[PDB]
């Protein structure tokens, strides 16, 4: 029994009601019920967050004058008072998501404090160049930050989506106006009260819940926000960056879905495979951005895999989400609930045999069989706990197969195999691929999406990129 | 000189558009016809990048290349470049209106030191080894973003193509190129040279034609990974949102700027006059990094006006070719009437136009180099990219004043700072916001060293090591071990 | 304050040494003995090393952490230091003399922020992944080097202690310390704190002694791989002899320097001298980075000559603790002696003493500020490092002849230049043949830059990302595909 | 039948004789024979030498004042004149070391034409670093020249160790004085004509041949000379790292031997690994700084992995170095001739089944078995044609087994397993680890020893840290 104590606009380390007086309810996706009410951010609240972000960010601002290492200093400070309260947001988190909140405390804020404090000591180590030109010419590079940029996140996790923007953007030193999620702006509200707390000068961060074709709309087309990062939907994605390109063409992050492969290879671990490739598509309730939409099994393993694949389904326990007992929680919103088993029918239609599942009860953990590529349940994401299985004869054959898609954010391979793995690894076109593993990140590996499944990377020093605007400085001497 | 080559350069075949259609490209001197080369249309693109495509497939020649196989292959295009120097060199006169030996000795000079910049790059191309677990063995790969298309414009036709060429095969992607329509023909003969040159088929390949035609689906083609243009903010806008619309292709911008020159009370002043005049009136007024803000102290102000107004007075106009010439025609009379608008619009808001002011000689499209005086911020020739030959001077009292002042403006591509004092130059190169700033002297561009706008000027970088990361896609391989 | 730390520091344990002597440490100030620890020798050497390579065996819990773990415990060790900050800085003035306050606020500041800096490179300690043929995956990894030894001297006793162990650690090696015996307590105590933080035993030990008998068992044992000292140019070369006639073990080395301090005549001249006069005489001239040659030019040599003096005259000197002292004792009568003799070389080569010259009470080891007049190059104070506090100033004519005069050296570890001219601060920076070269400051040193010695003054860089090259061994996979 | 036409001193572009007077011969080492006698120089060749690179080096020089693009203009322009003339060269560099004449010119100067190349396009690409640190700072870093270099070679490899050096040091912007071996002195002399063709200005490069205790101890010694590159024995190489500590505390670099591993595990391609352990171990007549001198096999394979490897050995042609049938050509010098068969009986001794060769004919290819780790055959390095197999149990076994070398230069890896190839990778402590292929180099990778094998590295951008100097500035503004 929680009590919720930020619902209100953060700006300037103030909070605030939305200047329309608007608020709109969040709900708890596991017990239908609200948990209570947030203000309702539109157009002139972020009007107001922006100037606060470019007044923070003026040339001798106390934010920045800041030393390079104090600057990762607080970051620090953060991370620290993030470890500090981490029960209080893994809570939230799942209030307003129905994440297991095991799962909210071991994964979701493991990654928030780890990213946080990674991306703090790059604070004093992001490094321009010295570039030799002509003996009477000294040149240089500056990475100087960009500015004012803008995060705008989903609801699947929505702190974590959020320190993955913020982290290397305020160690770069930048400013930031934040929009959560409509269905979970709950832990973002809280982390600004923490960044109150170790000590950001006011305006280096705000925070204004709200809807996304107003409040997002609002960031996307703001002509004195100098980027955006983004994870979301494809299609909104599309749209935020055409709102970039119209109004002044500020610089865009984007991370996107994907029909995510997992290619099993005859000499593969089996068990290490399904176990593996099952967390891959059923881990978060299947709402996940690297969620596995695509098994490609070889002929070899092919019946056993499937075989395997349907005990593990089985075992796994589905239940209230405070509960120690739980891997899988509610689905957050019937929206696509529907559209999830209107595609499991999908695939009964063009044939597949369905050894598991295939309704709801939360819903059934759904495993498929002879899937080909044509059939729509192989075509199109699914968002939810469903395992398309499909065969392949050649390493050849599966790479063009996988590669078939315009996405491509992550991919997995299971082969004992030297060749195997880096050939293949070589050969998929995927932002992330790994090898005998899942769902293996790390603050120091960067991750993003090739093809239409995103912009940039966000985790690793190539994110500090999309957060610098490179400054070319040439003297000439007498 | 007789121009070889019009046609649309697909698997390294000349091909007549799909349509029949021609159009005509102009000489700014002479007024006339240089030629009809083919003008293409979404057929033609779309033939185009299925090429490309298929030179991208992996296994292709292409691919399966060494990485200093094709470093080899930039310098051996490099190599044909410098043989026919002159040939390219005219052809771009012919086009443009550029004197021939700043053709031959700026143009080509930094077409060939770029593709042999960026041939080194080719097997150097690294990335990177990361710490993670003891059981983890995690890298990153730098693999080649795929076909890339480049939208080039007339100001620097054959430079700003290379500018990208060279950074997008050394990463070893394949190419679609549309040259402006008004300046096509380096373009096409290069395409000649990449025959030669022995890169495969369907590396690179080139459409002329028009912007709303070639251009448009080049940016919405949904096989084309990766896009870079050169040219308007308008259409740089409009091109970024066709890549939005469509398939979410990486893009590069390199548009236009309101490029101060800011020159200290402590300047060189001979120095500050020629090379700030030069920064204004170079290649006509007709440059991206064009000099359109003259910033001065008041303590210089008066004789800073004066000394640049003797500069401007004895510059040499006239016939391209001819070997003393320093400025010669505006590149169409689109341009010639709409500079002289705006002109116009100096005296009319109340500038004093201490030099020039209207057109040369009443068939040609020259203009003779003009100078205005006590400008300030609100006025048109201060606000606006005039491109051509106009050198709006301005006061400023404090350097935090014309810091805020420069920055005033949606623009940050270049610009130039003056002064002999240390704090004060790096002061100044801090705090300006924008891509190049240069520290006594203009339009200093190294193949080593990035190019590109801040703010509205652009996104991402061309020319050094930034470049290769326009032409790049980072894929991170995470083994975990048993 | 009464010293905690006394023995030998070995697996996290404290030992007696194996012969069972002690040796004593002094207070320059109190001119007393502060106390009795351990005199180790090769047997006790030969005992730390084996726990170091104990500790780097692989499978060990050291080598089986995490990159960011060990980050980690950097940072907690960082944090303890912060901690026990006043009792550190408290130690360390007992045995160098230091100021408390320039202990508390300089030293140990620099030690929590050095720290801090390497904690933060350890999960960002990348190889490379190297393009090569079609069938090939080529990748560097950046392994640790192994034990690796640290040998410091007086001046900067934990400071120089940290500036080796926090990226050697931080890069996952093992330590074998040898504090100088003049100054062993800082080292020590942070010995208790290193197994406070954590850190697994064996990771780091610490055996005090002597030079000819500790420091020589580490230069020359054929189980350490790395080998760091600051400290003489002399022992510095035997240092490195040894451990080139035994196993080769990779060399660090930070020696001393004979510093030019060049001011030119459009210099903040108020500037100048402050920075330049602390730069003389900071730690009581006993410094790496100590000011040894002021060069002037001739339009500001006279009156610089005289504002230097009254700086000089006016610095307090006095009681360490004592919260206004800013210049304390020498380190032993074995330097008191020695710059003295070298003062006295001054007056007999012929210049003008135009302030102090002798000592300040005739029982402790202080000596007053003393300043020279007209050095030339010749003279033995403008050739040889003389370690205290004075300030031989020169006249120069042109910069060009200031840049011979100041490269004619054997000597290049620092430089600074005082103008206000952009182009003679960078004409300057570029051809002055030292490591660090500042310009309008004096001994500016940030964790994040590096630090080291042109010719004779070192090999290798301190302090920066340049500080990992000298932690790590570079090895190349080459996986060929079928 | 080639004529050679450069025997003398190479300085500030022009020949020159000894200041003694004295010369000395090289010799054919297959058709014992001179071809001709070389300026023997000596202590004040090299006084002149230095002094000619100083100048060369002074601030104003030619060389300092160029682009960096035009210094890998001269460096392209060297790599074509060695391509023109490459037979030539071949051709001197068989008459010096009797290696076959198609191994000369498709190995030895393929490796000069590519690292000649491959570091022409570094030098225009030498970055220091923009260091972020206060806000009224600019720090930054510039990586210059050394000076004046010294590059120190062997027999084996003349002109490509010696181009290893060179084109490094020069694409930096150092000079350099070149001390061949005094076996080998030709081709190095021979580029000299090359280095002045193309248009290097005098002085950037000078060449003393001569003898290790007169020529190259005047090196290691001089007190102008800022650094030296070494290729050599172990032991000279100690001596010209402590003579370097005892003059001028010189900058320097060592490529020494090695005592290299080679494992084979039990999932190996055998026929793979034999045939790359047998070029590991008996190209270039077994003289070589990465010759295989400890063949590890697993338990599984071992036998018949002897019995392949015996085979091997026995067809492979041996004859007269200009042979277009040759492999192995004859050994240089009959100094150590005597210490191979001396160290063959070594293995009868202790216990070691010689299934093959085990005396002279040139010499016999030779292979042992059943060695272990205390005999001297898997002891000391050889410099010739023995592969001593062993036989190793465990992955952990092979891993301490292999690392109990006070050396590390190469390793070599035989395995189809992914895992045992990347744990195999990590865990041997030697500076270049091949997987399934041996002598596997490329200019852009870098090659140098671990432990008492060398300091430092050669070929790749970790090669450009040996030839530059960092400096630090550090600007306050006010
Ligand atoms: N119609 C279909 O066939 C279909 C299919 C799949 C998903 N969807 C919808 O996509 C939604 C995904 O929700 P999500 O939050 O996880 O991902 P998302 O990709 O839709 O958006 C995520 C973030 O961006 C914000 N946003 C929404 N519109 C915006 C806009 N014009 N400008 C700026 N920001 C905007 C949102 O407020 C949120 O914070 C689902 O809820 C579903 O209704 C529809
Ligand atoms: N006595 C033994 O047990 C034993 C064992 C193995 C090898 N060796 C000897 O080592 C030699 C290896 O010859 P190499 O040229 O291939 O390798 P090397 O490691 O001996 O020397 C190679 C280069 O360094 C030069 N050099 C020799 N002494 C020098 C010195 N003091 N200072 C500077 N340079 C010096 C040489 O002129 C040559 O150019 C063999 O010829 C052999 O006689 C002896
Ligand atoms: Cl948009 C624009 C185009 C060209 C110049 C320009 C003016 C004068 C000299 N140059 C040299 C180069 C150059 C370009 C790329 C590589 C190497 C050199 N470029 C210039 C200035 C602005």
């Amino acid at each position: 029994n929680l009590e919720v104590k930020f619902t209100k606009i953060f700006i300037n380390n103030e909070w605030h009601e939305s200047k329309s007086g608007k608020k709109f309810a969040t709900c708890n996706p596991s017990t239908r019920e609200q948990i209570c009410e947030v203000e309702e951010g539109d157009k002139p609240d972020v009007d107001k967050a922006v100037e606060a972000a470019q007044v923070a960010f003026q040339r001798g601002s106390p934010w920045r004058r800041l030393d390079a290492l104090s600057r990762g200093r607080l970051l620090h400070q953060l991370a620290d008072l993030v470890e500090r309260d981490r029960a209080t947001l893994a809570a939230l988190e799942t209030m307003d998501t129905g994440k297991p909140f095991l799962h909210a405390f071991f994964i979701d804020l493991e990654g928030c404090i780890r990213t946080l404090r990674y991306f703090a000591g790059w604070a004093d180590k992001i490094q321009g160049k010295t570039i030799p030109t002509d003996d009477n010419v000294v040149c240089f590079t500056r990475h100087e930050p960009i500015g004012v940029c803008g995060a705008i996140t989903p609801w699947n996790f929505p702190l974590l989506m959020l320190v993955w923007k913020l982290a290397p953007a305020l160690c770069c030193g930048n400013t930031m106006v934040l929009k959560p999620a409509e269905q979970t702006p709950l832990t973002a509200l809280y982390l600004g009260s923490l960044i109150k707390e170790a000590g950001f000068p006011p305006g280096v961060v705000n925070i204004v819940p709200g809807f996304g074709p107003t409040v997002g709309a609002a960031i996307s087309s703001h002509p004195q926000i100098n980027k955006i990062a983004f994870t979301g939907s494809t299609e909104v994605g599309k749209l935020v960056k055409e709102a970039a390109s119209r109004s002044n063409l500020k610089r865009v992050t984007l991370e996107l879905g994907g029909k995510n492969p997992c290619i099993v290879c005859a000499d593969a671990d089996l068990d290490l495979a399904v176990e593996c490739a099952h967390q891959g598509v059923f881990f978060n309730q299947g709402q996940c951005c690297t969620a596995a939409s695509r098994v490609f099994v070889e002929e070899q393993v092919y019946s056993e895999f499937v075989r395997r694949s349907v005990e593990y389904a089985k075992k796994r326990p589905v239940g209230d989400p405070f509960d120690v007992k739980t891997e899988q929680g509610p689905q957050i919103d019937q929206k696509q609930f529907d559209k999830i088993l209107e595609l499991i029918e999908s695939g009964k239609k063009e044939g597949a045999k369905l050894e598991c599942g295939g309704s709801a009860m939360f819903i059934k953990p759904t495993v498929f069989s002879e899937v080909t590529d044509n059939m729509r349940i192989a075509k199109e994401e699914i968002f939810g706990p469903v395992q398309p299985i499909l065969k392949f004869k050649s390493i050849e054959e599966v790479i063009k197969r996988a590669n078939s898609t315009d996405y491509g954010l992550t991919a997995a391979v299971f082969t004992k195999n030297l060749d195997k793995a880096l050939k293949l690894a070589s050969a998929l076109e995927s932002g992330t691929v790994w090898i005998n593993c899942y769902n293996a990140l790390y603050a120091q590996a960067p991750f993003g999406g090739f093809k239409m499944s995103g912009n940039g990377r966000e985790l690793g020093e190539y994110a500090l990129a999309e957060y610098t605007e490179v400054k070319t400085v040439t003297i000439k001497l007498g």
